[PDB]
DNA sequence: GTAATTAC
DNA sequence: GTAATTAC
């Protein structure tokens, strides 16, 4: 589908997009967790290294209300 | 140091 | 409590 692919605790990681539970911004830089498998996972990219479903599901979180 | 947020 | 993430 659409893969992340980030670089956290020095290991390249990569992970769809559909496992991505929450996303935020932060500067350029975009946040967000994912499901590891039950456990929780979280990674982050630049703003310029995101594809742009990423920058979408981002979008739609700043719209959220209620 | 700070920006948002969380896993640990 | 704090490390982790990009950019400034």
């Amino acid at each position: 589908m659409v893969k992340v692919k980030f670089k956290y605790k020095g290991e390249e990681k990569e992970v769809d997009t559909s496992k991505i539970k929450k996303v935020w911004r932060v500067g350029k830089m975009v946040s967000f967790t994912y499901d590891d498998n039950g456990k929780t996972g979280r990674g982050a990219v630049s703003e310029k290294d995101a594809p742009k479903e990423l920058l979408d599901m981002l979008a739609r979180a700043e719209r959220e209300k209620k």
